[PDB]
């Protein structure tokens, strides 16, 4: 059953249409083959997009995939809302509920809104790229006044070619007057690889700033080049390398031939290819389900004119729509469900922060549950909060009254805590404030040399140190060592 | 299909409004098919051709009023069906203006 | 590398020890922050030059 299909695809989606042409014959034919008519034309021109969406009507095929611009949306939805087509497609999600749309892109909006709660920030700049839309900008904007936010956001996406290397030092100087340290970019790769190379020019990526890097494919840019900064540059993956069919993908991939796909014969690959891929899968099994139900497709007769008057369409199509919502299956983002709308649900991000080595994840985010770290305690050198022994007397250490509301080093009061207080400040080390158990200040035992109370607490290795009120003799120099003496006294 | 429709009935002058869905249709059109368009409707961003516009600009205006009553802080509240790009452009005077 | 590990900040001083200071690449670090001398023999402003 070789099955009439439609595609649009950009003139430069190269490395998707051969993903495409890749997850074609990944997995197939066991059954119903698909009749793809590609048509690699414009997206930005809607009179482009109507003349190939009534092309591939007046072929009269079932279901159409490709991709949309933001100048289209409206048209695509308008169209597909009319003659009950289902429409399949990898790119931004929509801002209304439309029908007839299935879309394969999760949403971002909510990873980034538990980002930023994540790193805790109040005031930062937002620069955006007009031409991906404006629904995050939208809503950044409304948690900005819940929760108090100070945004500066800039549109930079308009800034012609022939002046762009000085309208990102107007910019960035400007940036300067308030002294900005905190920066989220939301552009595509292009507009990435290029904002990072002009920041990397005029020396902004020392230890300091802080990046954030809103797509999906994290490392599918240029990394190498601020790895080594100073900066700290954070953002999101829905590609995990680390998997089993991943990786089976990913031995695939390089080992094909470079001539005969373009952009195939490297290690990673794009995630909007990755959206490619999957969706072969969701859409080849959708005609499996309908031979599983055994419900005919027979279309009787021909198609016409995509301008009738009125046109009618017909709601076996609707049926398409109804059991294309209910594939659920596993692929390159995980898995995958959809809502009532075509929206896609039961989603895993995994949050990806740049190190010395490269990059590496630190949690995930679900599609209901906020972001889980994953408990990756690399830190090896942790400033031991450092052993004191002291005892209780007045007025070197006493307790508070209020001592069971508050706690450990606020707990104790009197001249010695104040003096350990200033030997921490001069000395930059962590410390807690412990007691002496036996209660004595201490001296050898006869005939075992069991040295007790403060004295055996740093004699056998027990206490780190001991800001107290201890006497240097001659019987204690032999085991402890003494600073110069601060207070004098006598018998 | 109205636009369609009277081209195939062979209009001289096209005259309309538009919504905020329907413009990059409308200016995707005429663009190709070279047919002179007049509207009452919100103005474009982009230069386009064929389209008269009799709506004049606000924004100049808005931000030379903000200007005159010296201003520093306000909420501003927003529709999205005539478009965003009063949005747009406030925002540029706000980053400029502390 | 020093362009890489981000040592052209407002703060740091070169003094390149050469003839041909203009001989080499200058369009990086020009708008750095950081200042940079060195030494010509050959001056582009004359007239059999
Ligand atoms: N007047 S007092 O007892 O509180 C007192 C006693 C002393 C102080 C400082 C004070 Cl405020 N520092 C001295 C040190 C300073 C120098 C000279 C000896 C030691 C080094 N030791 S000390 O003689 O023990």
């Amino acid at each position: 059953n070789s099955i009439q299909i439609g595609g649009l695809f950009p003139r430069g989606a190269d490395q998707e249409y051969s993903a495409f042409r890749v997850g074609m014959v990944q997995f197939s034919t066991s059954e119903f083959r698909l009749t793809p008519h590609i048509d690699n034309l414009e997206v930005a021109n809607s009179f482009a997009v109507t003349n190939a969406f009534c092309s591939q009507f007046s072929r009269g095929v079932y279901a159409i995939f490709g991709f949309y611009d933001k100048k289209s949306v409206n048209t695509i939805t308008s169209f597909c809302g009319t003659l009950h087509v289902s429409f399949i497609t990898p790119s931004f999600p929509t801002d209304g509920t439309h029908p007839f749309v299935i879309q394969m892109r999760p949403d971002l909006k909510g990873a980034l809104l538990s980002l930023i709660e994540y790193y805790q920030w109040d005031k930062f700049a937002y620069l955006y790229d007009s031409d991906r839309g404006l629904s995050t900008l939208q809503a950044v904007l409304d948690s900005a006044a819940e929760k108090k936010w100070q945004v500066t956001a800039i549109n930079v996406g308009n800034i012609n070619n022939d002046k762009k290397d000085e309208t990102y030092r107007s910019l960035f100087q400007d940036l300067e007057l308030k002294k900005e340290r905190r920066v989220i970019l939301d552009c595509e790769r292009d507009k990435v690889n290029d904002i990072v190379d002009q920041v990397i020019t005029i020396g902004k990526h020392v230890k300091g700033y802080h990046y954030i890097i809103a797509n999906l494919g994290f490392t599918d840019g240029d990394l190498l080049k601020i790895q080594f900064g100073g900066a700290e540059v954070s953002g999101f993956q829905i590609v995990d390398y680390d998997d089993s069919l991943v990786s089976k993908f990913i031995e695939r991939w390089s080992t094909l031939e470079e001539k005969e796909y373009p952009g195939a014969h490297t290690a990673t690959i794009k995630y909007t290819s990755a959206l490619t891929y999957d969706a072969v899968q969701v859409m080849t099994e959708a005609f499996r389900n309908l031979r599983k139900q055994r419900i005919e497709i027979s279309r009787r007769g021909n198609a016409g004119d995509c301008l009738a008057n009125p046109a009618v369409p017909w709601g076996q199509g609707v049926e398409i729509e109804r059991a294309l919502k209910q594939v659920q299956v596993e692929g390159l983002s995980g898995n995958i469900k959809f809502d009532q709308n075509g929206k896609r649900i039961n989603y895993t991000i995994n949050i990806m922060e740049l190190k010395t080595n490269g990059p590496r994840k630190i949690g995930y985010w679900s599609e209901v549950d906020k972001m889980v770290l994953t408990e990756d305690d690399t830190s090896g050198l942790e400033q031991k909060t450092v052993v004191v022994t002291t005892i209780l007397e007045s007025p070197y250490v006493m307790m508070k009254k209020n001592h069971e509301m508050l706690e450990g080093n606020e707990r104790y009061e009197g001249y010695c805590v104040d003096l350990a207080a200033e030997i921490a400040k001069h000395c930059g080390f962590k410390y807690k404030l412990t007691i002496v158990g036996d209660g004595k200040y201490g001296a050898r035992d006869a005939d075992t040399k069991i040295w007790n109370g403060m004295v055996g607490e740093l004699v056998y290795g027990k206490a780190d140190i001991a800001i107290a009120p201890l006497t240097i003799t001659l019987v204690r120099e032999e085991v402890i060592d003494f600073s110069k003496p601060f207070m004098s006294l006598g018998i």
